[PDB]
């Protein structure tokens, strides 16, 4: 269910692919923040989850490095895969910037991303 | 360099990475019992061309808690940065999910923070 | 400050807040079932003088779980904004501690997210 | 009787008080150097029946940060639990939002955690 380009409320596109044994490795592209083109993503993803009508869990990172642009910062989406006709990845995220020790408190921001399989 | 290595956790569990020139993390996560049963695949990204200027180098990882042995149908993410020094830490919050239904999904997500040391507490 | 009045949770959960003049809210949480065991002290604070540049309005509360029905021994705070107009919303994060022995304080807090609106979903 | 008082961050940030016998929380917070113009009223609640089984005590606060001398659009939450003995503490986490357009609002709302004590680090 999970292998497949995925889109954000926002307009953030993530293709993904599903490794047999756990890993998710693909790109990312966000349509906001400092950051432009495609990043490379990895994470790791429950291969054999229950059968009970429960989501996959799973996660996955991308550092805000490409060749074009370095934003010093990294973001984690720590969520769950729910199957179905109106499948989706229902995920909070953590945004954490590279700072000084002075300002290490304000250094992540936290929020929420739903993506679905269309538009 | 500074990343590559092992990793303690306030309350017992080790963490080993490396991390490559162009920005990945992999390694192998601990849990604090200690034995195989209790090691996860750990996979992550960090800036690899980190500001030259004491700020922390951005970084994240996750596992998710399955392996050979044990199988908890949840994935904890790790967002934080890397501080260098005589006592370089990584100062981190997590996310844990669990697979839910539908039903329970509000209560799917547990969050906390640890901070990592190249010595044991 | 438009805030004063009810507000409606994602999955049926209704609250009803006073903001007072000078950043005070004040009210009831409803849980969604809406018997009569349901109901919780709210309180909390909001930004009682905004930006005029289109920017929401900053605010937060708390409900602790207890009342004279039961005792779930937890509290949540929503931290959000208010954003007024013809659909205006409180978008919100939350989270709900539970009281632990130190050894469970690890999974003691989850994390979640909620938009209220004016009208039912 | 344990929470009513003052207390203290890591980073040098300072509230006072007092927990009310029917679950209220009320006092002042100080973000150093407090005078007044670091001064902003904070109100909250707590579980006032905790567990009898060693658990900590649930709670949760909000501060605006306006007073009668500045204002950064902004509102802070802590959700923790309130940790009695010799060496007590409050242990939270806690959500900084500011008050965004909704081009902006993604990026509105800060994470962190503080672990305050009865005595000043």
């Amino acid at each position: 269910g999970i292998t497949g380009t995925w889109y954000n409320q926002l307009g953030s596109t993530f293709i993904v692919t599903a490794g047999a044994d756990g890993a998710l490795t693909g790109t990312y592209e966000s349509a906001v923040g400092n950051a432009e083109s495609r990043y490379v993503l990895t994470g790791r993803y429950d291969s054999a989850p229950a059968t009970d009508g429960s989501g996959t869990a799973l996660g996955w990172t991308v550092a805000w490095k490409n060749n074009y642009r370095n934003a010093h910062s990294a973001t984690t989406w720590s969520g769950q895969y729910v199957g179905g006709a109106e499948a989706r990845i229902n995920t909070q995220w953590l945004l954490t910037s590279g700072t000084t020790e002075a300002n290490a408190w304000k250094s992540t921001l936290v929020g929420h991303d739903t993506f679905t399989k269309v538009k």
